[PDB]
């Protein structure tokens, strides 16, 4: 039927709202803001309102866990839209908590969570379907009982709502919401998306492997540092064939003493798949299948090698998947990874300043945030936070918030009234204790991300950002034409310009318009290699960009080994280096690799190894100049941009005076304005509170005056000339001026 | 198959063993494989269990037990044969090592054709582009790829027809065209984690692809060929022909290419050891890695290593001061002291390139060592005709570039210039051909099929003579300190 699409994750947090292609609304006869009624795979229906996302497919229809086990129908599978309201807003409508999510909880829990998701919102309500209200720092669904006959109904000020108690507890039909699912992983939409792609078809459709003679993926390794969220995503993925998956969890197995693991583990296979398509999760797997050449036992040596032909007898079929989890991939044996074996790794990997805000979005979806969470502010703040810990910092603060009002309410346990729970009001000063307190002691390591800059962000370079989207970006939108002449195009980029000058935020705006993973690795991180002669650690570096891809590497001060030797004299590397040499030997590697594209910024191009110019390395190189007058004008005004200025500073002034500054100086220079800015606003600030025992809500033109006198031009016109010497040297005319193949 | 064996608690696994190899023999002709050989019997100076150590022990002496007869074959497993322990590999136990190693770039495709064998593989599927874009993927990965493109091409069709399983019709099965779309997102998400190490293969590249140089493919045709296709006249003068050459001549002039085409003419395998493959080398003080090259060379026979840049580390030193080599280095003197060893060897051919000749330790010069050395010289205007010609080979130039013309400008270029002018030409044709599909696409809101005489005017604005002539004359004064003449001009014995 026409009147039928397929259910896909949701856009908004909220229930009873669902979307629809713009497109396909009007051949569904649905408009701008009908009733969207549904029909789900089961004798099941229910109703939400319209909206719609430009992402989204005529193929897709978005409904949250709310709506979808509402229905009873699993992601990605198929709902029939039918639409035909009635006119009769519900009367006397009823609901219950006969459910588990209320243990515990005290006081009229009915005015605090049902009375406004119902009155606010004016949402359409069927009976007998369960609805999630958040709120208190609780999730509490209930299941509605009673509507009218009628097939839909909307609470109005006419709806007399009721409610009612009882102690039974929700159906077997009825999915436990009170566990994970797809929308409660925020920091790898990425690779949830990846991992999804990768298991829709053997877990919904296992016979759809069964019958076909293509080999499912029969292993799965996520990885990425403890506390990543690995083992929420395989369990948000098995909650759509949670038959047997959650007994199966395996980091015990390895600590019955002797064969009391190997049975155990034995069972573990043969029970996971006695019922339904099944995750069967080795968590921990670097703990009982490490590395053998590191075991000095051979029980051990005998657990983890039949774990191996325990792995290879779940090749048979398809509704099985061993979904293993480890901190890194090259600490576990490579009897895995071998086809068949795990044979599909997934970095998880650290979430990145936007992942980190859905992470913390996410969780404090329960807790009453107040009026005044910097929630993108903490998301920059606590870089390096590893999924859980931005878990534990939302507890972190929520706690802070209880433990402050439990003065007030002087109670021994929460039988305190879930209503002053949703006052727990958690300001952004309880979530700047919490970050005080926090320590992102799961790791810190290369953290691969999306940058967040964007051209708007680059001022000036008019012509580089021209030169680089005809680079990074038309082989990857007209490939047909790249092979229809079999250009090869080049797969690199030498950034050489002055220092301080837009090269690191070039290549970040880069990565962030093809919505890339930039991998930036910065001076230190090259140079460290170089001085613990680790030069293998390039091998770990690359191959990230190997499962980070489409990734942009970028080796900040690719000189920065050349400079820290002079380039004269050593035992080592004399012109070449250590650690310079085993990039060429990655990059000769990656030139394989399509989707990664390295880049490199050397603010000293004539101190490096000619080697890495050659083509197939970093080949492609670009000049980024100084930025003119009006590049400084665009510069000042692009980081201007974030602050509040006077509407009188003369910009186009400020640009006349700096002949030559870098961008990064005139960074600074809109730096001091600011530190003056706040000294003149603090010391007018505490002159009024001294006055009592707004002065300037903004910089202003007055400021600069006192910013600009700390001012230089960071290259000498002897490095701006050495620049343009290079430049000359690989401008590479001889004197072909003119040339024309005669007629 | 006996991966399995080496797990069972203790007795239980060397009784398994025995019994493995009591009913393999027991009917017909049977082939015993003990997968993965590399984990049942490793190197004993690294076990700390007597238990394990006693399996191992007595996996030989099952071995020993089958010299009795030939019906029974046992076709071990490893990744690396010097992670197996030693006591194997004596006369009778393992006594045949073979090497499968990583496919090459024709290897990968006919794997691919294998696997795609029974997909509908569409009609846009450029097999050959994926099989050298898939570079590295050993195997079981190609494999694994033909089916994350037919998966890819399943869940894209599987809205199409909404079934929840297979029961789905064969018919639709057969229209499930894995189009190239569908590979190229499958080689995005596939990875080679399985390894990616020094390749050995049989280059597809043949002396259509290297212009010019008539003398030099003569000069080792009559060398790598003469003596592998005509020893009977090598014996009969007693001449012991030399198992080496090195290519001195400007960098970027066609000396690794030379050495792929001799590699292809003779389809050997041929082994590139690039400049930073031995710089790696030298730098972690690993010159033993120079034991496994040439090892590999040994197994993969008939070969042409091939050392590219092998001045790279005298280079890497200015050749004038270090405690170390002096004038000699640490992997240089261990590829001499392999060298030697390998001058035995006579289906391996040697081939090193240097565009520093005069930086470079004169000990690997001598005979027996890269002996005959060859010059390869910038191209002249005929040559450089050649190679323009050879590099836009490949790809669609209007019927009117004058070529001949484009190589009287180039009075220098060494070849990697002129393919550098071939590719600025591409790249300017895809700015001014890209540049008028997205004006076509703005005007809906094949301008030119190829590149064109229009184009090389601003490719070669940004072109060079990457040897300025103080390099030019460094090797001709090379040449001539090796040419070796000193007026023996119009010498004739006298009548
Ligand atoms: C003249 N003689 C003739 C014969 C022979 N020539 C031949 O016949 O070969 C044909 C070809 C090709 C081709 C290509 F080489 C790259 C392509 O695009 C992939 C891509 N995907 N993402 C990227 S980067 C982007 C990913 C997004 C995040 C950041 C980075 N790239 C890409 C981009 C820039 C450079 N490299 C790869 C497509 C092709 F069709 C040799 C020369
Ligand atoms: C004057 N005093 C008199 C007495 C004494 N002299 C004497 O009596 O010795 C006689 C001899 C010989 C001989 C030989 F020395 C090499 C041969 O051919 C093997 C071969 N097979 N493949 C190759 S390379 C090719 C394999 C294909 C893939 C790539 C590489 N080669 C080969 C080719 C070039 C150089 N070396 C070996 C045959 C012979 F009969 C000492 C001097
Ligand atoms: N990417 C993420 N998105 C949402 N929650 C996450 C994420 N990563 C970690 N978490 C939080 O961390 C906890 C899961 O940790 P767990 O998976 O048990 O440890 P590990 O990730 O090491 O297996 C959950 O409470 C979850 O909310
Ligand atoms: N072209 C530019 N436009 C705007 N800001 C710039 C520009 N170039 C540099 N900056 C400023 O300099 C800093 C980044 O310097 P960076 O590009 O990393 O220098 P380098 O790459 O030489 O180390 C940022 O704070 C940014 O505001
Ligand atoms: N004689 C030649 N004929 C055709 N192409 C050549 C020639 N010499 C060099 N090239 C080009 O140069 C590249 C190979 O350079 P290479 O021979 O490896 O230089 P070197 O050996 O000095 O490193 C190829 O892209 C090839 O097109």
């Amino acid at each position: 039927r026409p009147n039928r699409l397929i259910v896909d994750e949701a856009i908004n947090e909220d229930n009873s709202v669902v979307s629809l292609s713009q497109p396909k609304m009007d051949e569904l006869q649905l408009f701008r803001g009908d009733t969207v009624l549904l029909k789900g795979k089961k004798r099941r229906e229910a109703v939400c309102i319209v909206l719609s996302d430009d992402t989204c497919s005529d193929e897709k229809i978005r409904m949250n866990r709310v709506v979808r086990n509402n229905l009873r129908v699993r992601l990605g599978d198929v709902i029939s839209i039918q639409p035909c309201p009635d006119v009769k807003y519900g009367k006397r409508i009823h609901v219950l908590p006969i459910d588990d999510t209320v243990e515990g909880i005290t006081g009229n829990l009915f005015e605090v969570y049902l009375k406004p998701y119902f009155l606010e919102a004016y949402r359409p309500i069927r009976k007998g379907d369960i609805f999630l209200v958040r709120g208190g720092m609780r999730a509490v669904e209930f299941k509605v009982v009673e509507t009218d006959p009628s097939p839909y109904c909307i609470v109005a000020p006419d709806t007399v709502i009721h409610c009612e108690g009882e102690p039974i507890k929700r159906e077997d039909e009825e999915e436990s919401l009170n566990e994970v699912g797809y929308d409660d992983i925020g920091g790898c939409r990425k690779q949830l998306a990846q991992i999804k792609e990768m298991v829709e078809l053997p877990l919904r459709h296992p016979a759809l492997f069964k019958a076909i003679g293509v080999k499912p993926p029969r292993g799965i390794l996520l990885y990425g540092p403890p506390g990543t969220g690995k083992t929420l995503i395989a369990r948000a993925v098995a909650n759509e064939t949670g038959a047997f998956f959650f007994l199966i969890n395996g980091p015990e197995i390895m600590s019955k003493l002797a064969g009391e693991s190997e049975s155990n583990l034995r069972k573990a296979f043969e029970e996971a798949e006695k019922n339904a398509p099944a995750i069967i999760f080795i968590d921990e797997l670097d703990a009982i299948a490490p590395k053998r050449e590191k075991t000095h036992g051979e029980v051990e040596r005998r657990i983890v090698s039949q774990l191996l032909t325990l792995m290879d007898g779940l090749k048979q079929r398809a509704h099985v998947i061993v979904m293993a989890a480890t901190n890194r991939p090259n600490s576990i044996d490579p009897a895995l990874r071998r086809f068949g074996r795990f044979d599909r790794e997934v970095d998880i990997g650290i979430p990145d300043a936007t992942g980190r805000l859905e992470i913390l979005q996410i969780h404090t979806k329960n807790m009453k945030l107040a009026d005044d969470v910097d929630l993108e502010q903490v998301a920059n703040e606590t870089h390096g936070h590893v999924g859980a810990d931005l878990a534990a910092l939302c507890s972190e603060a929520a706690l802070q918030a209880i433990r402050k009002k439990m003065d007030l309410i002087d109670l021994e346990d929460e039988t305190i009234d879930a209503e002053v729970m949703n006052s727990l009001a958690v300001t952004m000063d309880d979530f700047r204790w919490a970050l005080s307190q926090s320590n992102p002691s799961a790791l810190r390591e290369t953290v691969v991300e999306v940058p967040q800059v964007t051209w708007e962000d680059i001022g000036g370079l008019e012509d580089v950002k021209r030169e680089l989207q005809e680079l990074v970006q038309y082989p990857v939108e007209h490939p047909d034409k790249f092979l229809k002449f079999g250009m090869t195009p080049s797969k690199g980029v030498l950034f050489y310009g002055p220092p301080g000058c837009g090269k690191t935020l070039l290549a970040k705006a880069i990565a962030n318009e093809c919505q890339a993973n930039f991998i930036s690795i910065k001076g230190p991180e090259l140079l460290t290699m170089w001085f613990g002669e680790s030069e293998a650690n390039v091998r770990e570096i690359f191959d990230k960009a190997r499962q980070a891809a489409p990734c942009v590497l970028f080796f900040d001060e690719l000189d920065s080994i050349a400079k820290a030797r002079g380039g004269n004299i050593g035992d080592g590397g004399g012109a070449a280096d250590r650690v310079i040499n085993q990039i060429l030997t990655e990059m000769d590697g990656m030139s394989t690799k399509k989707n990664v594209f390295i880049i490199g910024a050397t603010n000293r191009p004539d101190i490096i190894d000619p080697a890495i110019l050659r083509p197939g390395r970093l080949d492609q190189l670009i000049y980024i100049p100084l930025p003119d007058e009006k590049s400084r004008v665009a510069i000042l005004k692009a980081n201007l941009r974030k602050s509040p200025v006077a509407k009188d500073v003369d910009l186009e002034f400020l640009a006349k005076m700096t002949n030559g500054f870098s961008g990064a100086d005139l960074t600074e220079i809109c730096q001091r304005a600011c530190k003056l800015a706040i000294r003149e606003s603090i010391e007018s600030e505490i002159r009024r509170e001294r006055e009592r025992q707004d002065p300037v809500p903004e910089i202003r033109r007055d400021h600069f005056e006192e910013a600009m006198r700390f001012a230089r031009r960071s290259v000498s016109d002897n490095d701006i000339r050495k620049y343009e010497m290079f430049a000359q040297t690989l401008q590479q005319s001889r004197g072909f001026g003119s040339f024309r193949f005669p007629s």
